[PDB]
């Protein structure tokens, strides 16, 4: 329900020793559910609270719609009259107020009776399902019902944008794809633009429809977040959004030698690193009938793990040091030698 143009955002700290966002560029539409990644949670959070009004730019500038809401470090538009909710895990719900109280809070000073602040939190309340336990302190409550809390608390004042920094960070692992579910429902309904910002790209793929990637301050590359994982202009872009092997080896006429692993790829480099996400490989003791997968050698199993109720088998080229895992029904024990095939349209290679 709002645009948000980010114009040359910068921010530093330290009297400028660290630049937490460097030159920043992204236009988000009305409606738009955008997401960042990257390494630097302080950073992401950094460019969070700027959209949020906590924290200005060093320089540049930043609009809602047509509106000017900061600029050159002067806030000039404050939170409170932004049309933003946000849930953030470092804003707790207040302990020693009740649910109701803690949504209602936002309402304090907006010019309504004390009927008016009843019907609404109640309205919220029930559309997120917790009318129900409305008079618990949040000690008293699930963690679903703390997020359901948090969530009404960022929606009662009917926002236009609904910011998200680590939303389900305190939920158990568990419980995230429901409430990941819930954030997609209530955007879907209230057609508000949502920003989340998180470490986990499961979070980015449950939620967001385009994403940008911040490393050292930059946004690196911006798209869907399928196009991202296929092809990333990175290698650290690629491992941002997914797990993946990095190896590293020698350009040859016949391809990239890993020891007794060649990959049928090529760049200009005398070097090259080659990115394989573990889906994309597969292991064999002989030669299977598939022609979707490539030979790229022979592989010797160095460890297993176990998790998910799959095998994480990691090979080596043999001659080599570099690692390959990937996940399986069945485990080949370590020390066997094995054939390793991968996707050939999966192959990311980049230059040394």
């Amino acid at each position: 329900m709002v645009r948000i143009i980010v114009k040359n955002v910068s921010k530093v700290f330290k009297k400028g020793k660290v630049v937490a966002l460097d030159n920043v560029n992204i236009n988000i539409e009305n409606g738009e559910r955008f997401g960042i990644l990257g390494p630097s949670g302080a950073g992401k959070t950094t460019f969070m609270r700027i959209i949020a009004g906590l924290d200005v730019p060093s320089t540049g500038e930043l609009y809602f719609d047509d509106r000017l809401v900061a600029s050159n470090g002067k806030l000039i538009v404050p939170p409170e009259d932004r049309k933003i909710g946000m849930v953030f895990q470092t804003w707790a719900l207040y302990p020693n107020l009740t649910a109701f109280e803690n949504i209602a809070f936002p309402l304090t000073n907006m010019k309504m009776s004390k009927e008016e602040i009843r019907k609404r939190v109640e309205e919220v309340a029930k559309i997120l399902d917790i009318h129900h336990v409305l008079n618990h302190f949040p000690r008293e409550l699930s963690g679903g019902q703390q997020q359901r809390v948090a969530l009404a608390r960022a929606l009662v004042k009917d926002p236009s944008l609904l910011l998200l920094d680590e939303p389900f960070s305190n939920l158990d692992a568990r419980m995230r794809d429901s409430a990941r579910a819930l954030v997609k429902e209530v955007q879907s309904r209230l057609g508000v633009t949502l920003l989340v910002v998180s470490h986990d790209p499961a979070d980015i793929f449950a939620i967001a429809d385009r994403v940008g990637v911040l490393v050292k301050g930059k946004l690196v590359q911006v798209g869907k977040p399928e196009d991202l994982y296929d092809n990333p202009v990175s290698i650290q872009v690629a491992s941002l959004i997914g797990e993946i092997n990095e190896l590293e080896g020698k350009v040859t006429n016949e391809g990239v030698v890993i020891g007794s692993l060649r990959f049928p790829v090529s760049v200009s480099s005398d070097r090259a690193i080659i990115g394989i996400r573990p889906e994309d490989v597969k292991l064999s003791k002989d030669v299977i009938k598939d022609d979707s997968w490539i030979l790229v050698g022979k592989g010797k199993v160095k460890v297993i793990g176990y998790q998910g109720g799959l095998f994480r088998i990691t090979i080596t080229p043999l001659d080599s040091e570099e690692e390959i895992f990937t996940y399986s029904d069945h485990p080949i024990h370590s020390g066997e030698e094995v054939l390793v095939y991968v996707r050939k349209d999966k192959i990311k290679v980049f230059e040394k």
